[PDB]
């Protein structure tokens, strides 16, 4: 089935997801020169004080933590968007080696991982309602560099090693995702796509300009993680990652001056 190798990797993915070749494919580039501020914008509101996540999923091609959603609980709203989108899970993206990870890049720099955080817009009801509409979903994307440990990623490393293959969940309550953000909510927008199959275009992309720091030891624990299920040849989940897709006709939209 699809995959990062070789013989199944982004390449390969327009063949049987022909939107892999679309209109508003993400990830992009994102060139600061050209991005524009956006006085339009209002005020991003992150408001995640009452997330309630329930597990950790290892789907094969990364680990999801996964939230309730069936309540306004944590959601996202303000900026480029109309109305309120709800939290439904996070998962990254990350290298084999530092230098390389992130989906997105800023001025071609790529950065050693990218979390993804995931809502849906209430307005259509639940996540499988969304997916079928143009903005049907908001991704807060966030870089990680190597330096620092991020103490608010300590409790997902410390879980990997319980969802070592494919199919494996864990328990996964009490995580509080506001340990994983940057202190500034400066951010550059656009719309786009799933970066993973299937691949449709639902997305506005708000990607955060301050990268996070998790340390060496944080990012090699990721790296154990396998793509394979257990009882299966080992494939170390690494360059999980699908590279920079065309801009085509859009302008990416900076929040700050
Ligand atoms: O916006 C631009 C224009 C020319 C070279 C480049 O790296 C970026
Ligand atoms: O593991 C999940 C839970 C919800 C939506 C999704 O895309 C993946
Ligand atoms: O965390 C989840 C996963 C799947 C469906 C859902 O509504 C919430
Ligand atoms: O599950 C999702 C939803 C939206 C964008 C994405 O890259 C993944
Ligand atoms: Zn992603």
């Amino acid at each position: 089935h699809w995959g990062y190798g070789k013989h199944n990797g982004p390449e390969h993915w327009h063949k049987d997801f022909p939107i892999a070749k679309g209109e508003r494919q993400s990830p992009v580039d994102i060139d600061t020169h050209t991005a524009k501020y956006d006085p339009s914008l209002k005020p991003l509101s992150v408001s995640y004080d009452q997330a309630t996540s329930l597990r950790i999923l290892n789907n094969g091609h990364a680990f999801n933590v996964e939230f309730d959603d069936s309540q306004d609980k944590a959601v996202l709203k303000g900026g480029p968007l109309d109305g309120t989108y709800r939290l439904i899970q996070f998962h990254f993206h990350w290298g084999s080696l530092d230098g390389q990870g992130s989906e997105h890049t800023v001025d071609k720099k790529k950065y050693a991982a990218e979390l993804h955080l995931v809502h849906w817009n209430t307005k259509y009801g639940d996540f499988g309602k969304a997916v079928q509409q143009p903005d049907g979903l908001a991704v807060l994307g966030i870089f990680l560099k190597v330096g620092s440990a991020k103490p608010g990623l300590q409790k997902v490393v410390d879980v990997l090693d319980s969802i070592k293959t494919k199919g494996k969940s864990a328990d996964f309550t009490n995580f509080d995702p506001r340990g994983l953000l940057p202190e500034s909510l400066d951010y550059w927008t656009y719309p786009g796509s799933l970066t993973t199959p299937p691949l449709l275009e639902c997305v506005t992309w708000i990607v955060l300009k301050e990268p996070i720091s998790v340390s060496s030891e944080q990012v090699l624990k990721f790296r154990k993680l396998n793509f394979n299920g257990e009882g299966e040849p080992e494939e170390l989940m690494v360059d999980n990652w699908r590279p920079a897709q065309p801009l085509k006709n859009r302008q990416i939209k900076a929040s700050f001056k």
